[PDB]
């Protein structure tokens, strides 16, 4: 459990490494979700004792995006933070502190979208990807519109946390939504996230062309809850990508956080896609 920081064009990045090195796999890299960091984005399914059982012959890196750590200090006003693209930018520096040459990276929602541009630019230092809730594309003007009209009437926490789970679920009001409407609204470290919220609500489309020039050139496991925020963005997004390296699971009874509610299922997706690419898993 070694924590480290550091220097990029754009400030810093912190990350926590686990496992001692295996120098003939890939690292096991994770990116988190707007409103959340590693600890509560993906703690609890590396933590699964089905999780350890398969990655405990990997490293893991567990990337919090700038702010976002445990303990953060709080932007200035005015803090000019990180688009998607420059937060992608940061991870050679990452990868190159740590001397690792190759990932298969995990994210959730920004952090799906962070770790697919990454793979844009850098497509040989990525072996795979698991890409859970993933919107490849810019905001429409329909969606602009209408997420201004949302904004009228709910704070910005009410609306991260509408990014993360459904609306069904909000209103469900389970122990674990309370959870997060917590950790999110009481935030120390709320403006920072909210900068996070901006990066990603501004995006750029991502182009996934079916085989054009512009598509991920290693094998893709898509993962969403059924009926939540983003299936549409995810179903989308498996119609653009390679049909032959790409499997989408969408998961019955899973919510916006398939991670979080999920562990068991997504755990077991995660060990056939590691066969799938040829580790024994």
């Amino acid at each position: 459990a070694k924590t480290h920081s550091v220097e990029t064009p754009y400030g810093s990045v912190t990350f926590t490494v686990y496992g001692t090195p295996k120098p003939k796999r890939p690292a096991i890299l994770t990116y988190h979700d707007v409103g959340l960091n590693y600890k509560s984005c993906f703690q609890p399914l590396f933590q699964f004792e089905d999780m350890q059982e398969i990655i405990q012959n990997f490293v893991r890196v567990h990337v919090d995006a700038p702010g976002m750590e445990e303990g953060a200090p709080v932007f200035p006003l005015g803090y000019q933070y990180p688009s998607l693209d420059q937060l992608a930018d940061m991870i050679p520096c990452v990868l190159q502190y740590l001397n690792f040459s190759t990932i298969i990276g995990v994210g959730v929602g920004a952090g799906a979208y962070i770790l697919a541009r990454y793979a844009l630019n850098h497509p040989d230092t990525v072996e795979g990807l698991v890409l859970i809730n993933i919107d490849p594309n810019a905001k429409g003007w329909m969606d602009w519109a209408a997420h201004k009209l949302t904004g009228l009437t709910s704070s910005i926490p009410e609306m991260i946390l509408g990014h993360l789970f459904s609306q069904e679920e909000l209103s469900g009001n389970s122990e674990l939504i309370q959870k997060y409407r917590n950790i999110i609204t009481h935030a120390p470290n709320l403006d920072n996230i909210e900068n996070y919220w901006n990066s990603y609500n501004n995006r750029r489309d991502l182009n996934f062309e079916r085989g054009g020039d512009i598509t991920l050139r290693c094998p893709v496991m898509l993962v969403v809850g059924d009926q939540a925020p983003h299936e549409d963005a995810v179903v989308e997004c498996n119609s653009k990508l390679d049909p032959t390296q790409t499997s989408f699971l969408k998961m019955a009874d899973s919510g916006g956080q398939p991670q979080l509610t999920q562990p068991g299922k997504l755990t077991e997706a995660f060990k056939y896609f590691l066969q799938g690419m040829g580790y024994m898993a």
